[PDB]
């Protein structure tokens, strides 16, 4: 099973300047909740973003430099890689992966920023009409947590003759 697993902003802003535009500890929670026990593959780019690979799971990198070899993390070196990878597979990031795989994936876990932010990377445009919402979760607020926002599990939906 393949997973895209993104957070973006009502305008699909997902990053700005290799960093996350929004300060939400909820949803590395939800992140750290979905993703543990399984694999996460990124790009080049949002691995350095993160800086280390995440703890508890498999993290797979994506690049073409045959020398990248980090403690902790698998390489790939095409997409094509990415499908014999075992396992519950979520497409991690960032934006390049995104684009290459939102018409590849079976489901996306997305988390809605209700807000709009400045970015410079952008999660691909979709629609409704094309994914049927599995389930919508309001995110609690608080002090630490002030932004509202909306946890969506969505699934491709079949096409069918009407
Ligand atoms: N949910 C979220 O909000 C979320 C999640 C993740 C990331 N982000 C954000 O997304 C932004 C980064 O996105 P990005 O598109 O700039 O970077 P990216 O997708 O993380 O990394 C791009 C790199 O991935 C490698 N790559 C991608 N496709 C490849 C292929 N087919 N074959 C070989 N290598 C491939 C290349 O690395 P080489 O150049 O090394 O070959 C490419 O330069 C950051 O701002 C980060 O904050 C946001
Ligand atoms: C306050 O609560 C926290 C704070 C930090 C974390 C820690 C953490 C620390 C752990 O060890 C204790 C651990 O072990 C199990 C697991 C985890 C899990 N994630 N963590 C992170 O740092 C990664 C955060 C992160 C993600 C993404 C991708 C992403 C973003 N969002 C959406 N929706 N999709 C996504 N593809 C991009 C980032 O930058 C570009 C990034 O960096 C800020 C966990 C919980």
């Amino acid at each position: 099973t393949l997973s895209i697993l993104v957070a973006h902003d009502l305008q699909r802003v997902i990053g700005f300047e290799n960093q996350l535009p929004w300060h939400l500890p909820n949803d590395l929670k939800h992140v750290k909740k979905l993703s543990t026990g399984h694999t996460l593959v990124m790009g080049r780019k949002t691995f350095e973003s993160i800086g280390k690979p995440l703890p508890n799971r498999r993290n797979v990198v994506l690049t073409s430099d045959t020398s990248f070899n980090v403690e902790g993390v698998d390489v790939i070196h095409s997409i094509e890689d990415i499908y014999q990878l075992p396992g519950h597979v979520f497409i991690f990031g960032g934006q390049t992966l995104f684009e290459e795989m939102i018409d590849k994936v079976d489901d996306m876990y997305i988390t809605v920023i209700e807000g709009k932010f400045r970015g410079d990377t952008f999660f691909p445009p979709y629609t409704f009409e094309d994914w049927e919402v599995a389930s919508s979760v309001e995110g609690k607020l608080d002090e630490k947590n002030t932004i509202p926002h909306t946890f969506l599990h969505l699934i491709r939906k079949k096409l069918v003759p009407r």
